[PDB]
């Protein structure tokens, strides 16, 4: 559930 909003989005799926 872990997202960052940057380039690239890094999203973790927790």
């Amino acid at each position: 559930g872990r997202c960052y909003k940057s380039k690239p989005p890094i999203c973790f799926p927790d």
